[PDB]
């Protein structure tokens, strides 16, 4: 698809075999999930928005399909505000910015 911006740019995603909503995020270097639990080994990480820093689990080789396309990396679950989509997905999709 083509998202504009006016609102936020929030779609479906599976992932573990469930649905979630998150947020697109080109500032976003990695994927960082609500708490939940994932399948596999996880290691302890931090993470660093404009607010300060996180501890996460780090999950890698995960599938998530995102609006009906497939990727399969590394999803950080922790106490983020919002589901976010980074970089590290993003570009399993193909996505890209344009103006």
């Amino acid at each position: 698809p083509q998202i504009t911006l006016w609102k936020r740019p929030l779609v479906t995603i599976r992932i573990g075999g469930q649905l979630k909503e998150a947020l697109l995020d080109t500032g976003a270097d990695d994927t960082v999930i609500e708490e939940l639990n994932l399948p596999g080994c996880w290691k302890p990480k931090l993470i660093g928005g404009i607010g300060g820093f996180i501890k996460v689990r780090q999950y890698d080789q995960i599938p998530v399909e995102i609006a009906g396309h497939k990727a399969i990396g590394t999803v950080l679950v922790g106490p983020t505000p919002v589901n976010i989509i980074g970089r590290n997905l993003l570009t399993q999709i193909g996505a890209t910015l344009n103006f």
